[PDB]
């Protein structure tokens, strides 16, 4: 099934964060998401340091590392500039809590969630499908406020 | 300039191989190539073990690691099956020697070279452009024999 709300993930999102941080001790996380990939659910954790971007994919049930990728940053991102995109992950609500808030704004089926930051606000972005349409709901990761609803 | 024959690479292909092997001590190399990427020349070294494929990109002049990627192998490649593609890199001629042989078979400009294996033969595959056409010349990595000429 594709409903993230009807799944239990043996690996909590905090464990995925910790696996990433343990491997790349100087990196800041800039993106985190959970999505279905065929018959697996997969966390993608992305971060940067002064020199590289790093991307890890982790099975959300088995904790297996499916991808671990380092790439040199572009010129315009080096020397800490990429780090400005870092997420504020302290004292945030759980993905479950964010998905429940989003579902009360827009019913349907939750297909994906991510954490992202713009304008200094770290938000959950919940992807919800209903009938023909796809909706992205942005929820403030601390306050629970619905920040934006967009029909994709 | 794009002519590999008119370049000097400060990092020999053997150093790129050694960087890869030093990082992934149990992996077998299955592909190696040198190509131009914008204003850099870049070695791509790919290998596998029982569980993962590994890909590294190394600047052919500065030795900087531009990419280091690990991915879980597909089901059909696991448990050593991917390893069957491993290159025979012992006692082979240099890329310079292979390119000279290829150029005598087909004049033009050398744009890329790679090492690959099929039918248990490890060969250099030299990419040569002449007028409108692109040619791949395969040269036996030990014997220097021209094995195949194809117009791409
Ligand atoms: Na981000
Ligand atoms: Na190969």
């Amino acid at each position: 099934n594709e409903n993230l709300m009807e799944q239990d993930f043996k690996v909590p999102y905090t464990d995925a964060i910790n696996i990433f941080k343990d491997k790349y001790k100087d990196a800041d996380i800039v993106d985190l998401s959970l999505e279905r990939d065929l018959n697996k659910f997969v966390y993608t954790v992305e971060g940067v340091d002064d020199n590289n971007e790093y991307k890890m994919k982790i099975d959300a049930n088995t904790k297996d590392v499916l991808e671990d990728k380092t790439e040199k940053l572009d010129s315009e991102d080096l020397n800490g500039v990429a780090r400005k995109e870092k997420l504020d992950l302290n004292d945030i609500m759980t993905p479950q809590q964010a998905m429940e808030i989003a579902l009360k704004e827009q019913n349907g089926i939750v297909k994906e969630w991510s954490l992202d930051k713009d304008l200094d606000v770290t938000f959950y972005k919940i992807r919800i499908d209903k009938d023909k349409n796809e909706y992205d709901i942005k929820v403030d990761s601390k306050k629970g406020t619905v920040l934006k609803v967009e029909k994709e």
